[PDB]
């Protein structure tokens, strides 16, 4: 649960592209070598800044190239990388969507509110057996995709806009349904019933299924890191970091400030 124990990095390249230097494709890289080799003229320190400079966008588009496609892919989603701004619904969906690209068996459920028992949300409509069997729809790279998933992840709002994480591990011999709250508060009734419904569903295809509330420690003392805490839990659990770390040791908000540089590209 320390920032160096997971696979992310402060790089702005998308997590799935294993490119040594540039996040750009080979065609775009040499097509824009004139602007890439002199970033500090356009007023840029990064590649996402260059291919978003209106003049570079003019050249490559009057040359047929698609720099917007090069920005949606190959790059992490834009967001509060270097500030304590609250994470929007798009900061979270676009994060789990990009995490469905590298992590080929992860289910990126769209963000849900706490009203899912009375309002339709994909979170309350999924069937975890269909998720495991590969019969539920998830949005990866833009297309609708049905694929077998051994992991399930979602981030909900407990209503200001406070984010909490849901992670379902169906990989090992013990299947766990987890609720994480950085504020250390117990899950409300609906989530408390949702996890129990997923337990009975998963007991159809596996003999051991347990529900757990990772709500022991008040990790968050700041007012802004609800998002980074929730996204960090899913990413750490995806990298096989045990939930017992989040149960026993406090992760400071300063590590969540630092984790924001792993999440976004300024835009």
């Amino acid at each position: 649960s320390i920032l160096e124990k997971i696979t992310s990095s402060p790089s702005e390249c998308a997590e799935h592209i294993t490119n040594k230097d540039s996040c750009l494709s080979k065609k775009i890289q040499k097509e824009l070598t004139s602007f890439l080799q002199k970033k500090e003229t356009l007023g840029c320190d990064s590649e996402s800044c260059v291919i978003t400079h209106p003049a570079v966008k003019a050249y490559a588009q009057q040359k047929g190239l698609d720099l917007s496609k090069e920005l949606e892919t190959r790059f992490k989603a834009p967001g509060p990388r270097n500030n304590t701004g609250l994470l929007t619904n798009f900061n979270i969906d676009e994060t789990l969507q990009r995490w469905a690209i590298k992590y080929t068996k992860f289910f990126n459920c769209p963000f849900s509110m706490m009203d899912f028992e009375r309002i339709h949300y994909k979170f309350n409509q999924v069937d975890m057996v269909k998720v495991y069997k590969g019969e539920e729809l998830q949005y990866v790279e833009g297309k609708a995709v049905k694929r077998p998933c051994n992991t399930f992840g979602c981030v909900l709002n407990t209503d200001g806009k406070h984010w909490v994480a849901i992670f379902v591990d169906m990989r090992g011999d013990c299947w766990s349904i987890e609720y994480f709250n950085s504020a250390g508060n117990s899950p409300p009734g609906p989530v408390i019933r949702w996890m129990e419904r997923v337990k009975q569903q998963l007991l159809k295809i596996h003999h051991t299924v347990k529900t757990l509330a990772v709500t022991n420690i008040r990790h968050q003392r700041s007012q802004t890191e609800c998002g980074p805490y929730s996204l960090f839990y899913i990413r750490a659990r995806l990298d096989n970091v045990s939930y017992t770390h989040f149960i026993s040791t406090r992760i400071t908000d300063e590590e969540m400030y630092k984790f924001r540089t792993h999440l976004f590209r300024i835009a």
